[PDB]
């Protein structure tokens, strides 16, 4: 298991623009377009990022691709972001991923906001970030993932993906 077997597993591959948990305009590997409401927006938007007059549609190596930049931009993102790195430095092969999997899904703004459990992430005090982080907006919307996120930092194994 790694990082992008994990997300896939959370965010599913779809090759037709649709709308996220939270109705805004998506394809592929979780690939946000756009927050507006416009679906003409939305294509516009996804023409702009393949390069080609998509329809809203794409390939799965079109979709395998927007993927790649987007981790790769998560994980320059959280390097980046000076109240993330340290906890990311600070932590194990497998609960970076964990941190990697929030920040895709989250922004690294919004992660950036559960800075008592960031905190308790870096200190190691797994039990207690763990609850920490189930008292939030993200585990009550989407709470499945969230606990298999949180079951990771907890535990540092892949078990809540087998
Ligand atoms: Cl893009
Ligand atoms: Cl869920």
């Amino acid at each position: 298991m790694n990082i992008f077997e994990m997300l896939r597993i959370d965010e599913g591959l779809r090759l037709k623009i649709y709308k996220d948990t939270e109705g805004y305009y998506t394809i592929g590997i979780g690939h946000l377009l756009t927050k507006s409401p416009s679906l003409n927006a939305a294509k516009s938007e996804l023409d702009k990022a393949i390069g080609r007059n998509t329809n809203g549609v794409i390939t799965k190596d079109e979709a395998e691709k927007l993927f790649n930049q987007d981790v790769d931009a998560a994980v320059r993102g959280i390097l980046r972001n000076a109240k993330l790195k340290p906890v990311y430095d600070s932590l194990d092969a497998v609960r970076r991923a964990a941190l990697i999997n929030m920040v895709f899904q989250m922004g690294e703004t919004g992660v950036a906001g559960f800075a008592n459990s960031l905190r308790m992430l870096q200190q190691k005090r797994w039990d207690e970030a763990a609850v920490n982080l189930a008292k939030s907006r993200w585990y009550n919307q989407t709470p499945n993932r969230a606990k298999r996120v949180i079951t990771t930092f907890r535990t540092g194994t892949w078990d809540a993906y087998k």
